[PDB]
């Protein structure tokens, strides 16, 4: 020991057949929704934060919470983004976040932002925009605990420093009741570490 696992994996089982079936919780306000859909003769959960907040959340225990602060963690997300912004999929822990802010800007492109920095940082241009990408966020905790960011396997920003939160859930989705934002969903997990 010591490691966890917690995901979503899409799926059109009926046992398994939304987030909230495996263990996730549904956090919509408003006219958000979502629906488990059908692209590439593989299942997607699409989210559907169009005039309210669309979002599924997850909780740790007290001890996972703890443990991903003494050994780090590794979230990564299979997505496709379809339109807007807010996609927010991150973890929180009662004190703090690094929050990737991912959206398509006013030229179409697919951008990410983080917390704590100003500036948008394209990862696809052209149709590449709003196809599925695979997306890491790497917390290596030390005494100068920072985040990586990488896109289909790609380091593209590190030493993301963390910024401050009272909120502590693993989230995925459209976390914003203003900002519309509309993306589908194969895949999310989130992995404590060993040493
Ligand atoms: C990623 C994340 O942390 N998302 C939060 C968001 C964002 O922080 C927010 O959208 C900024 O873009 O906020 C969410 O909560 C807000 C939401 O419940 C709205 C209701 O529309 O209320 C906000 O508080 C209000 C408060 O009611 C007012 O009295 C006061 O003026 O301050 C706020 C006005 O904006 C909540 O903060 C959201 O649902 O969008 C929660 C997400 O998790
Ligand atoms: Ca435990």
């Amino acid at each position: 020991a010591a490691m966890a696992l917690f995901d979503y994996n899409a799926t059109g089982d009926t046992e398994f057949d939304s987030p909230a079936k495996q263990g996730w919780m549904q956090d919509n306000t408003n006219n958000g929704s979502g629906v488990l859909t059908n692209a590439d003769g593989m299942p997607a959960w699409l989210v559907q934060g169009i005039g309210g907040r669309a979002q599924w959340t997850y909780s740790l225990s007290t001890n996972q919470h703890a443990q991903a602060s003494s050994f780090g963690w590794r979230m990564t997300t299979e997505m496709k983004v379809l339109s807007g912004g807010m996609i927010t999929n991150y973890y929180a822990n009662g004190t703090q976040r690094v929050l990737p802010i991912i959206s398509l800007d006013s030229s179409g492109n697919l951008v990410v932002e983080f917390e704590g920095q100003t500036g948008r940082t394209v990862l696809a241009t052209g149709t590449a925009a709003t196809e599925y990408h695979k997306f890491e966020l790497v917390f290596l905790p030390g005494s100068n605990p920072s985040a990586s960011f990488y896109f289909d396997g790609k380091l593209i920003r590190d030493n993301i420093q963390p910024t401050a939160s009272k909120q502590n859930m693993i989230v995925w989705g459209n976390g914003s009741s203003n900002t519309d934002g509309v993306a589908a969903y194969r895949d999310i997990k989130f992995e404590i570490q060993g040493d």
